[PDB]
RNA sequence: AUCCUUAUGCACGGGAAAUACGCAUAUCAGUGAGGAUUCGUCCGAGAUUGUGUUUUUGCUGGUUGAA
């Protein structure tokens, strides 16, 4: 009686606090190139405007 | 702390080319694009279509003429 034979326990499964390591999203070479092209282009444009 | 590898970002410098370099509310693409081959197999990343410039873009200097 003091420990019941009848019941089956389903105790709370303790979830471990997994540290969210934000994933290093990489770039394709092409993507990188595009980025380089665009930022640089923008800079150039700015220079032109700020020199014209 | 010193030395080195990789990638990238910024730049000195040097070189080549622009028939080249993009762009896309496109279509498809390592769940295979496109290729090789001694035929056993092998390489493996763009291809298609559309389109913008492309004997050139942006800026300077000179002589000159113009008169």
């Amino acid at each position: 009686e003091h420990p019941s034979i009848r019941y089956v326990a389903h105790p709370l499964p303790e979830k471990i606090n997994e540290a969210k390591v934000s994933i290093k999203a990489y770039l394709t070479q092409h993507e990188r190139k595009r980025l380089r092209r665009n930022r640089r282009k923008m800079a150039r444009e700015a220079r032109e405007i700020k020199i014209k």
